[PDB]
């Protein structure tokens, strides 16, 4: 998260730091979130060979009481997931064990309506992602508030799609969601509504979310199948 704030500990407590597997590289990094006990919601492009998931987490450096550390038994990414354009960028986590409820941890179940979310409100989204181009993710859970934009500002993301995608972050700030906040949520009045997709290398917003609304039929299939 960059321009962000810290947010209040366990504040958020659906929120869940996924650490990602290759064979052929070292650990990788993003968000994502409880939306069932044993289902997180992330993005595709965090799916790897394998995945943990911490849950509880304010200080992802600092153990302590609310942490769940929890396994993931099955990833299943977006069918249509494409590595080329990236339409698609959603998967659900399927942990081997329902999680605890406590304080810091719960989950946030999507209402029942699904309306098409159009420009011009400010949303939330949380990550320990970079914090700038050339800074290291945050040890701390961040947080901000940002606005969503009419389609055309992200236009030069010649495969955003309107349709499919929310377009995040006024150009004129430097706010905005960045590398590590990858599977994050973005809440517009405290629904999730978009999850953290892709943006500039430069960090020069907007950046593009998954727009949830648009998946919804294809959660509720997982879900209900598994
Ligand atoms: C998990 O990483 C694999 C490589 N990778 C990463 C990454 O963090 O490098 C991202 C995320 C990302 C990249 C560039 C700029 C961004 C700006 C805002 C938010 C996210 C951004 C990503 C997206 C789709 C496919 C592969 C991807
Ligand atoms: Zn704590």
């Amino acid at each position: 998260i960059i321009g962000g704030t810290e947010s209040k500990p366990h504040s958020r407590p659906y929120m869940a730091y996924l650490e990602i597997v290759t064979s052929n590289g070292p650990s990788k990094f993003c968000g994502g979130f409880l939306i069932r006990r044993n289902f997180v919601l992330t993005a595709a492009h965090c799916a790897g060979r394998s995945i943990t998931v911490t849950l509880g987490a304010h200080n992802i450096t600092e153990e302590e009481d609310t942490w769940q550390k929890l396994e993931v038994i099955k990833q299943f990414r977006h069918p249509k997931y494409n590595t080329s354009t990236l339409h698609h960028d959603i998967m659900l986590l399927k942990l081997k064990e329902k999680a605890s409820l406590t304080l810091a941890v719960g989950t946030l179940p999507f209402p029942s309506q699904k309306n098409f979310v159009p420009p011009g409100r400010m949303c939330r989204v949380a990550g320990w992602g970079r914090t700038g181009v050339l800074k290291p993710g945050s040890d701390t859970l961040q947080e901000v508030k940002l606005r969503l934009m009419d389609p055309q500002a992200c236009s030069h993301f010649r495969d955003f799609d309107h349709n499919l995608q929310l377009c995040v972050g006024n150009p004129r700030k430097t706010k905005s969601a960045f590398k590590g906040d990858s599977g994050g949520p973005l809440l517009c009045a405290g629904v999730a509504q978009g999850i953290v997709s892709y943006g500039r290398s430069d960090a020069k917003p907007p950046a593009v979310f998954t727009r949830i609304s648009h998946y919804r039929p294809w959660i509720n299939q997982i879900l209900q199948a598994n």
